């Protein structure tokens, strides 16, 4: 039978699933770690012991523990990011899609999801595989991590909470896929990892960690990039975080066992309920525990690393969307509201400036201001709204994507570069907020293909190109079948838009802003 | 005889000059002070002592000495700056036109010329007055004053070279004008004093010392503000520079006499040879001897003057033109050169950056850089050239003027601005310097009247608009006749266009440069 499969763990049985009126095959809910329970909190996972007799992976696994969004109970919007199963500190599962009938050696793309290191399930509606293995006929593996302070509480020093182990989680997931995937038709040696926001960093991360590198083959980075000035902490403020944690929850902190003892005896919603009390600042587009420069996942800075070409060179497709900012401004700078058109007034914008920028200094922050205010009209909510709206998308997303393109291309063999800029129709979020972080997945995993979605024509169309640029690119490291979506050079800088008219190619993706962000302003708030 | 006038100081006999077919009575050479020369030269200007005997006005005076141009060997463009008389320090003189019959009592303008306060000449063609007094019917004078050493070395606590003497020399001008212009015709009541670049500059410094200001009732500032960086000096800079001129000759340095001594001993043109070797940076746009911040001329530093309303309360009618900057990088700026289109390298750029902001820092220069940059299009030599055209008007001539006028018009008695922008036809400068530092002049003047110079007749309507618009400024305080030049406002902050096509209003003057170079810059430079 078709369901059943045997793995290196053990024989595993799956079930057939509907999808565009055909099936395929979908094995979910496989383990591959011991649950990271009990005294397991915060350590390295382990690999899963091998069972005997038959894996059920007939339905869905747990998510993980996880801040949970109320801030429109109800709403699609929002909820469509909320875990959709039972939360359990027992998540560490994979899903695979596999075409029917079993391939015999196809290519593997594997899913990183992505909520800021603090939050993501395989599991949700916008990530069901099954459209993308079907109308591409790849083998679609989604993985699991743990996050928040469960995958990234970090005491360096420490054994027993080093920190990472939620990119661990991934690496433990990746290696699974490498020595078992063959089994269900996958071919190890082109698997593809791509992931959008966190996801997309987690997947720089694998390219940059030596220990990540031979996992995989090739990569995809949605709107993230390991570099971000939220994907990473030094091993003091990361250990800074954690003590407070501590301090929050009344911890005997007087050494690291002792803060560690205490925070695995509390309940998983004790330690979700202060997560967001450690920031250091007041500030928006900032996640409590991250990734760590730790001298071992990541041998030396981000930037020596990149500039030294200490990386994987393979090719990488990647790309950003129009309105990086927005879901941050609503949810966290005074004056955005979704139900209103959120016009700013100047004095919202310069807080909305400092919310954004949380580690600048008087100086830095007026130039930042300078940068995005048009002094003939400054008292214009709209054109605030969409100046805040690109600051934080231009810090957080853009900018820190566009020096690592530079930076890897200059070493790669092959990069594609996007924008996508397409306004779904059946969009539930308010106009002001344009195209949104997150919001180029549906396309990608082909919701626009289900009528009942309610997408335009044109929509499925714009779905269909970009999983096949996508699948393309995964089976031979170019999106373009044999309108070509040009390769991105150091010399030239190419890329196109991504939505429903005509392919446009474009050059030097926001270089304006982005030199302000990577050059300048970072030198002032240095030499200040 | 209208050609005889009887004046406090004594008789002057005048001449008839032809104009317009038409003529006119003028009255050149009338001395005001006594002739600085051997142990009065770099002391203050003292009264000219009354004569006996009529006074041959009937010819112009000698020229100060100063530094003359001898880039372009008779080259009209800058031939025309040039002295036309002979030079000596026996050169404090003034000229006036008076209608013909002599008016009763009419409006008094005066000019002060303005290059760099370290050359100008009453008596250059550009400057005749015979035109603007004979078509608006105002009686016209130009005053001198000594530049360079002879007229700004500044030993602050010597009462022999104090410093601030030329602008001694323009008071006592004025003072002789106030005392007497009521025998020529002129109504001491309703004088204006107008002047271009230094002149501009000095028109404001009257405007601010309280010393000046009760000579004469109204303003117009054309292309310099007493705030441009290039227009003053603290008095240990000013010292610096006497001390360094003294150090260029070979003089004894061990006390101010001992200098100044020395000085005195020197031939004029032995200090104009060394002049330039005093600066202290590599740079355009500054000259050696300039005005004081010395706490007598001027009370306390420009800016808390200026923030406190310390200065005149009256009208004035000011502006620029599109391409201040154009002449200084020709003259100073690698990359420039006359005959050609000069497109600027992206290092001449930098080079270029450097020489215009001498005073700034690594940090500084990088945000002048970054601010005038098209990073899509950075090696276009026509933007590179326009840039760095931008940065020096801006820098050293627009926003200076801007910031002066915004902080004026909240205490003052009506504003009126304009940005001239209209390349003369028959301009013999290359077409990449534009609308060139001065080029207003002859406009105002009213060449473009006399046909032998190939204006068009579009050139001549202008310069009559001009022409009545300051003239009736001058004589009511608003341009216009009771289409309208609308009053500038600290509110709406509007401005007119000055050119051949129907006036156009506009309003925040460069106002996204200049927040950068009044606001932003400063703070950078002060921070780090
Ligand atoms: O797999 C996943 C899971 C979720 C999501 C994606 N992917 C991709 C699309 C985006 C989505 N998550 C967007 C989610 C939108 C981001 C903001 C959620 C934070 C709310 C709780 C904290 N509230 C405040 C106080 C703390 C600081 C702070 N900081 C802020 O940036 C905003 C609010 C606040
Ligand atoms: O009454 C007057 C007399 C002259 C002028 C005007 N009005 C108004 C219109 C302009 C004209 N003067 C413009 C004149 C154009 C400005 C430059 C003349 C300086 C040349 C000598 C010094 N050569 C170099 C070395 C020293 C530093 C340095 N710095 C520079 O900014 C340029 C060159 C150099
Ligand atoms: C597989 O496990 C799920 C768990 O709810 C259940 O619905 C289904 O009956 C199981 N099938 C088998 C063969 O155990
Ligand atoms: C990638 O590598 C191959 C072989 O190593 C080389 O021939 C090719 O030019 C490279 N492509 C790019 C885009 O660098
Ligand atoms: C006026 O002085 C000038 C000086 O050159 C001379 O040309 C003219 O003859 C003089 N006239 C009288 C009346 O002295
Ligand atoms: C100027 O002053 C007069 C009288 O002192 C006043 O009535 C008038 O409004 C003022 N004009 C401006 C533009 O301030």
């Amino acid at each position: 039978s078709e369901l059943l499969v045997n793995t290196k763990s053990g024989k595993v049985m799956g079930t057939r699933v509907p999808v565009l009126s055909s099936h395929i095959s979908a094995f979910l809910g496989i383990p591959f770690a011991e649950p990271p329970v009990g005294n397991m909190r915060f350590r390295r996972p382990e690999p899963k012991k091998p069972w005997s007799g038959v894996w059920n992976a007939s339905t869905y696994p747990n998510n993980c523990q996880q801040y949970v969004d109320e801030q429109f109970p109800g709403f699609s919007g929002s909820e469509m990011w909320n875990p959709n199963r039972e939360m359990s500190e027992d998540c560490l599962y994979l899903n695979i899609w596999v075409p029917s009938p079993r391939p015999k050696s196809t290519t593997v793309m594997v899913w990183i999801y992505g909520g800021g290191f603090y939050s993501g399930s395989s599991t949700l509606d916008v990530y069901n595989g099954k459209y993308l293995a079907y109308t591409e006929e790849v083998v679609l593996v989604s993985l699991s991590y743990r996050v928040g302070a469960f995958g990234f509480l970090a005491l360096h020093g420490s054994q027993e909470a080093p920190g990472n182990v939620g990119l661990l989680d991934q690496r433990m997931a990746l290696q699974w896929v490498h020595d078992n995937i063959q089994f269900f038709g996958g071919d190890p040696k082109t698997v593809t990892i791509f992931g959008e926001s966190a996801g997309g960093a987690s997947v720089g991360m694998h390219i940059l960690s030596p220990g990540s590198r031979d996992l995989f083959r090739r990569a995809i980075l949605q709107s993230g990039s390991p570099n971000c000035p939220w994907a990473s902490v030094s091993v003091a403020e990361g250990r800074r975080r954690a003590v407070e944690l501590g301090r929050n929850l009344n911890c005997n902190l007087n050494s690291d066992e002792e803060l560690i003892h205490c925070l695995r005896e509390k309940k998983p919603q004790e330690l979700i309920d202060v997560e967001w009390n450690v920031l250091p600042f007041d500030s928006i587009f900032r996640f409590s525990f991250v990734p760590v420069i730790d001298g071992e996942f990541f041998p030396t800075s981000l930037e020596s690393m990149l500039n030294s070409g200490n990386f994987k060179k393979t090719q990488i497709l990647l790309g950003v969307n129009k309105d990086e900012g927005s879901f941050f401004l609503l949810y966290g700078a005074p004056g955005f509201s979704k139900d209103s058109e959120s016009k700013i007034s100047r004095e919202d914008f310069m807080s909305g400036v400092k919310l954004s920028v949380p580690h600048a200094n008087d100086l830095g922050l007026d130039a930042v201001t300078l940068q995005y205010t048009d002094w003939m009209d400054d008292n214009n909510g709209i054109k605030n709204r969409d100046g805040l709206d690109d600051i934080v998308g231009d810090h957080n997303v853009i900018c820190p994507l566009m020096h690592f393109v530079n930076k890897y291309t200059k070493f790669g063999n092959g990069t594609y570069l996007y924008f996508f800029n397409h306004r779904a129709s059946n969009l539930v979020w308010p106009e002001w907020m344009g195209v949104i972080h997150g919001y180029e997945i549906e396309f990608v995993f082909g919701l626009p293909l289900v009528k009942e979605l309610n997408y335009t024509a044109e929509e499925e169309a714009l779905s269909r190109r970009i999983m096949h640029y996508w699948a393309t690119f995964a089976k031979t490291g170019n999106p373009n079948e044999p309108s070509k979506w040009p390769l991105f050079t150091t010399k030239e800088q190419k890329f196109i838009d991504l939505n429903t008219e005509p392919m446009k190619v474009h050059q030097r993706l926001r270089v304006q802003m982005c030199v302000f962000w990577n050059q300048f302003l970072p030198k002032l708030l240095n030499a200040t």
